[PDB]
């Protein structure tokens, strides 16, 4: 079902602090590689008053390396597809939660993104625009009552030598009823901002993942 060589199509629609948005994606990616790279136009909205960098996690676990020993449920998933919901909280109180729904056209993966912001302090980092990257992290894989959940405890680096901790709270979902969860299991990731504009209205975004045992 899934080809060494995948599209991505993406819309996000999400309002942060108040602010309404509407991102498109535009990408390629290798699933059985673990690699995908995208280009991010924002159409409304711009220029975003707060830092991009919030938004970068919410733009497909179908795009990490499962190694043989590993149930790889994103990749079984296909081609009907599945969803996930999750939560950002932020060490100052600000909150976001987003949601994917993902479906499979022939070799394309299309993303219907939804991200939603709120009790970002107007003096923080995030609407000050002070964040220069998220640090790479280990995503811990297991079950919580019968529903595949995934834990992050990672930062953004801001100016100044200073971090800004942020928790995740992920939930996936097969659309199809019968797709087995897996055991318990880590991901390596890494996020990158290869290139922008002026105001983050156009993005090159890279993203590769590794899944493993903790050896």
């Amino acid at each position: 079902a899934i080809k060494p060589d995948m599209k991505i199509k993406l819309r996000m629609e999400g309002n942060v602090n108040g602010h309404h948005f509407v991102i498109d994606g535009d990408g390629t990616g290798k699933p059985f590689e673990g690699k995908q790279s995208m280009d991010l136009e924002v159409k409304e909205g711009g220029p975003l008053p707060f830092a991009f960098d919030i938004l970068t996690t919410a733009f497909n676990r179908v795009f990490a390396k499962y190694p043989d020993n590993i149930q790889d449920y994103f990749k079984q998933s296909f081609p009907k597809g599945y969803s996930w919901e999750r939560s950002l909280t932020f060490e100052d109180g600000g909150i976001c939660n987003a949601r994917n729904d993902i479906t499979m056209e022939g070799d394309t993966f299309y993303n219907k993104v939804r991200f939603y912001g709120t009790n970002f302090p107007a003096n923080g980092p995030v609407m000050q625009k002070k964040t220069l990257k998220w640090e790479p992290s280990t995503e811990k894989m297991y079950v919580r009552d019968g529903v595949l959940t995934g834990d992050v405890e990672t930062a953004l680096l801001l100016e100044g030598n200073a971090h800004y901790r942020c928790d995740f709270r992920t939930t996936y979902k097969a659309k199809e009823k019968g797709v087995k969860l897996p055991g318990a299991h880590f991901v390596d990731h890494c996020i990158e901002i290869l290139s922008h504009d002026k105001d983050y209205n156009k993005v090159k975004l890279y993203e590769h993942a590794v899944a493993h045992s903790g050896l």
